[PDB]
């Protein structure tokens, strides 16, 4: 066999929650490989075609400030250690699935939230009226598959496919944060309550979305520096936003508003109370070996709080 491996640094490092994939684009769809080689097994992929389904996925990402090609692959190796370390709880469907719903679950994104969309009159917004963008990269997902030489759930049965497809489109729509609110106060209770069943799909499907917010939001659980230089990355975004939301005649929600940038440390503070401690708490519960997302989580929320009093620039 061909085995992928990594620099020594990278292969230790890889299998801590709080990994860097690094500023060398080149290097991802190895890094990608690896995962999958790693956490689903050397046979779950004919290697040309998912060689090619990876560079047609990196093609389809734009060149925007943070929902880009090098957030897929981060989100995916956040997938990776959940799965890593949380082997025993998943199908083969699932590891195959999820890690490829990482990858594809921000494709063809301009920097613009379902909102904008719809103040807009976007014709995406017609066709789909709620979780628009996250419908959007679902069927770009399947457009990529459908290409010639693109199908890397080639192998699988008729049934198969379907369940895979449909384990990556509930996915891919749990990263509608719009969505998250709700699964999250659900999983609480059903924590809370005794009532959690992973082996209802119904409930598997709800631990897999509060899996995905984790992952989309796992730039708050990385070192300081990697946490404060990506916060820069996602209001270049979110600014851009504001600014056409003001060409339109309507005043911006306060986060996406340059004039604003001031408040930025206690809008993280606001961000780290109301979504990703619950979220990495939540998480925690259910998956105890998660743990280090919510340390780090909280590590970086007293950053923040340093930042405010002053203690810490940025
Ligand atoms: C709610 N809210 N309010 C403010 C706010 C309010 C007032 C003034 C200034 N900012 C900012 C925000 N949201 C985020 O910061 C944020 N959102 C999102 C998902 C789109 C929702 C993902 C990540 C976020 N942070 C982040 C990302 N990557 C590294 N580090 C931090
Ligand atoms: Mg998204
Ligand atoms: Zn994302």
């Amino acid at each position: 066999l061909m085995q992928f491996t990594l620099p020594v640094r990278l292969c230790k490092e890889i299998e801590l929650f709080h990994f860097d994939i690094g500023p060398f684009e080149n290097m991802w769809p190895g890094i990608f490989v690896y995962m999958v080689h790693r956490s689903c097994g050397t046979s779950c992929f004919e290697l040309e075609k998912l060689c090619r389904f990876i560079m047609s996925v990196k093609k389809n990402y734009r060149r925007v400030p943070y929902h880009n090609w090098k957030h897929a692959v981060t989100v995916a190796h956040c997938m990776y250690a959940i799965l890593q370390n949380n082997h025993t709880l998943f199908t083969d469907l699932e590891r195959k699935g999820l890690l490829i719903a990482c990858l594809c679950h921000d494709l063809d994104h301009r920097g613009f939230s379902n909102s904008y969309l719809q103040k807009f009159d976007h014709p995406l917004a017609a066709l789909y009226s709620t979780s628009t963008m996250e419908q959007h990269h679902f069927s770009q997902t399947v457009s990529i598959l459908q290409l010639e030489g693109h199908n890397i759930f080639s192998t699988l049965s008729s049934s198969e496919y379907e369940q895979v497809l449909e384990i990556i489109r509930k996915a891919i729509i749990a990263t509608d944060l719009a969505l998250y609110f709700g699964n999250r106060k659900q999983l609480e209770e059903m924590y809370q309550t005794g009532s959690l069943n992973l082996n209802n799909q119904s409930h598997r499907d709800r631990v897999i979305g509060l899996m995905m917010t984790a992952c989309d939001l796992c730039s708050v659980t990385k070192l300081w520096p990697v946490t404060k230089l990506t916060a820069n990355d996602i209001y270049a975004e979110f600014w851009a936003e504001g600014d056409e939301m003001k060409k339109l005649g309507i005043q911006p929600i306060p986060m996406m508003d340059r004039d604003k940038k001031d408040e930025v440390p206690q809008g993280q503070l606001g961000f780290y109370n109301a979504v990703a401690i619950p979220c990495y708490t939540t998480l925690t519960q259910i998956l105890p070996p998660t743990e280090p997302l919510l340390k780090a989580c909280r590590d970086n929320l007293s950053q923040w709080e340093k930042v405010i009093r002053g203690e810490e620039t940025a």
